[PDB]
């Protein structure tokens, strides 16, 4: 019934496709977690559906209607189960449109590094939901493997203001109340959706020229932000054309961050980084921008697999490291010497307390290391290409990573890998063959 995640084995429904969340936000106090929603979804499906099971915890839905029109449903723990008037077949798509107020409720379990969902502290509240918190304010479909593109107006008191991942169109005030309009037009999953609301101030910066493609530039900085709290000038621009060079076109329509003066780990909303000023180093602006590519646009099967994200955006550190002149191999040895004193794992996760562990990057990144100097910065940038390419609308498995490597370089490169993926113990710092 559920996607069957091996790690959150209820998230989610199997065959469920959400292609597009129109959602109405009102949060009338920024800072505290009370808030109403007015969700709209356009879901396909890819098996036939009698119901639609969506994620929610914490707020209470007041209504529910199928394609306009009034639809059995009922909230049951974690789930709103809405049964359809004949079931959803593949092929076709219906709007479920649902009601619903109330606090959401963190997700926060021991062995995960925030307590994910909505986040509501010091006049500020906005979403830090990785891996599945997002149900806490919206009804969705929590799983990476089910990424949809979003709308979203959020009406906040006119002294406040908001920011949403997507470009952001009109604003409009009555009442003392504004609502502002963002449009997400390239698929991301749950998490990847940026909302935050608060006092908060939109700063836009010249185009970015991507050969044929042009990438806007747009941060969020709310107020109160620590002294030296700044995107250096011409950074950003740097590191899309360097990290584009590597994996292919940027997925999105524009870029930035949203700098937040609390103290968290930054997570990458898409187009928009939430970025908590205590992350806010040069790395993690980087990492987070690498995620674009690894994790919003090829997104994850199964959350065991969370070095296919975590590893690639810390080996975008390296790549990014060697283009501003730097020693790469230091940092691969850097990494390996942090990875000596600690246990190991394979890639593939089993616990939820490991999945943004020190093997999830630092192991990822090495085995990528390793590949990169079996069949060299030729073979290696036109896997990551193809990479990209290849599962682009396709949620990519530990498996699949395999099957493509010795599909494109070889039984050979593909070896090379496997040890990396597999096996408790750590290989040997990945050396330059000579
Ligand atoms: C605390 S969850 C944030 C995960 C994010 N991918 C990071 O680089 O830290
Ligand atoms: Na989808
Ligand atoms: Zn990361």
């Amino acid at each position: 019934q559920s996607v069957g995640d091996s790690i959150f084995p209820s998230l989610g429904q199997r065959g469920l496709d959400v292609q597009h969340y129109d959602l109405h936000l009102t949060v009338p106090r920024p800072g505290e977690p009370h808030l109403s929603g007015d969700v709209t979804l356009t879901v396909g499906a890819r098996e036939p559906l009698s119901r639609i099971v969506l994620d929610l915890l914490g707020p209470r839905v007041s209504a529910a209607q199928w394609n306009g029109q009034r639809v059995r449903w009922v909230q049951t723990a974690q789930k709103v189960e809405v049964t359809l008037p004949r079931p959803l077949r593949p092929g076709e798509t219906g709007r479920l449109r649902l009601i619903y107020a109330g606090t959401p409720e963190l997700s926060g379990d021991p062995g995960l590094p925030i307590r994910p969902g909505w986040q509501n502290e010091a006049g500020l509240s906005y979403s830090l939901s990785e891996p599945h918190g997002t149900r806490g304010f919206l009804p969705c479909n929590d799983h990476p493997s089910d990424p949809a593109t979003f709308t979203v107006r959020v009406t906040v008191p006119a002294s406040a203001s908001a920011a949403a991942s997507g470009l952001f169109t009109t604003q409009t005030e009555r009442n003392g109340l504004k609502t502002l309009t963002f449009t997400q037009r390239v698929p991301v999953p749950t998490y990847a959706l940026g909302l935050i609301v608060g006092p908060l101030e939109r700063r836009t910066a010249p185009d970015v020229q991507l050969g044929t493609q042009t990438v806007h530039r747009r941060d969020i900085y709310a107020a109160g932000l620590p002294a030296g709290t700044t995107v250096p000038e011409g950074e950003t621009a740097r590191m899309l054309r360097v990290l584009s060079d590597w994996f292919g076109p940027y997925p999105d329509e524009v870029y930035g961050v949203a700098l937040l003066p609390v103290r968290q780990l930054a997570l990458e909303t898409a187009g928009l980084t939430t970025m908590p000023a205590t992350s806010n180093r040069e790395r993690v602006r980087l990492h987070a921008l690498a995620h674009q590519w690894f994790g919003d646009q090829v997104t994850l099967a199964d959350w065991a697999d969370t070095w296919l994200s975590e590893g690639f955006a810390t080996y975008a550190e390296l790549l990014w490291a060697e283009s501003q002149g730097e020693d790469g191999q230091a940092m691969a040895a850097d990494w390996y010497a942090r990875l000596s004193v600690l246990p190991s794992r394979p890639l593939r996760a089993t616990r939820e307390e490991e999945i943004f562990d020190a093997s999830a990057y630092f192991r990822g990144a090495l085995a990528l290391h390793a590949l990169r100097l079996k069949v060299g910065d030729a073979a290696f940038g036109q896997f990551l290409h193809s990479y990209v390419k290849t599962f682009t609308g396709r949620p990519v498995s530990t498996t699949a990573l395999l099957t493509l490597v010795k599909t494109q370089l070889g039984a050979e490169a593909e070896q090379t890998l496997r040890v990396w993926v597999e096996g408790r113990t750590l290989p040997p710092l990945p050396e330059p063959v000579g």
